[PDB]
């Protein structure tokens, strides 16, 4: 979770896309999904980002539905955004023991339980927590299988990226599970 404040500068592709849902919150406008392979991924949105202005003109206060109707009103030559970065999130750092693990259990991506003497317990991780990203990679709508197995073939430092339970439930509201397990990019950064 970086310094308040960066500017991004956008770019429809081929077929007027940018690869983007935005969601209303506490008179917020909020990233819900951002695609693979979209312009919203190139640039580096994140879900949970904070948009605070679109070409220069503020967002607070508007509907979800303004938000899509004025990405689609928009020369796509240049959209320029300002972003404050994943605000309900924080990121918590871990080590595993010699038997592999951070010390935690979740369920439906939802963390519910901290293992007494573990990493986890070390750093303060805290349950009724959905989990949003590890090492940099957004596991929202993955299985707890593979997000299982991210944990599992990740070195020995562990991060995740975390949001309190009940502000993600109102994110993702409104949502198939089916597209954000599918179009939700869940790919490692490009450079
Ligand atoms: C409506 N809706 C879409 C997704 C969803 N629940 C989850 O994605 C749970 N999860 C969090 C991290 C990994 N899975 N509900």
């Amino acid at each position: 979770i970086k310094q308040g404040i960066r500017e991004v500068i956008l770019c429809k592709d081929q077929d007027g896309k940018i690869g983007l849902r935005l969601k209303s919150i506490d008179n917020g406008i909020f990233v819900q999904l951002v695609q693979a392979n979209s312009p919203a991924s190139l640039v580096g949105l994140r879900f949970g980002d904070q948009v605070l202005q679109i070409n220069g003109e503020n967002c607070a206060g508007w509907s979800s539905d303004k938000a899509h109707k004025v990405l689609k009103q928009a020369f796509g030559e240049k959209i320029t955004m300002t972003i404050r970065d994943r605000p309900f999130e924080r990121t918590i750092t871990m080590h595993k023991d010699s038997t592999g693990h951070v010390g935690f259990i979740f369920k439906n991506g939802k963390i519910t339980s901290i293992v007494k003497d573990s990493s986890a317990a070390r750093n303060g991780l805290l349950t009724e927590h959905n989990i949003c990203e590890i090492n940099g990679q957004n596991v929202i709508g993955l299985k707890d299988s593979q997000i299982a197995d991210i944990l599992s073939t990740s070195g020995t430092v562990v991060t995740i990226t975390i949001m309190p339970a009940f502000i993600f439930e109102h994110i993702i509201k409104r949502m198939a599970p089916s597209i954000m397990k599918s179009l939700m990019d869940h790919t490692i950064p490009e450079v």
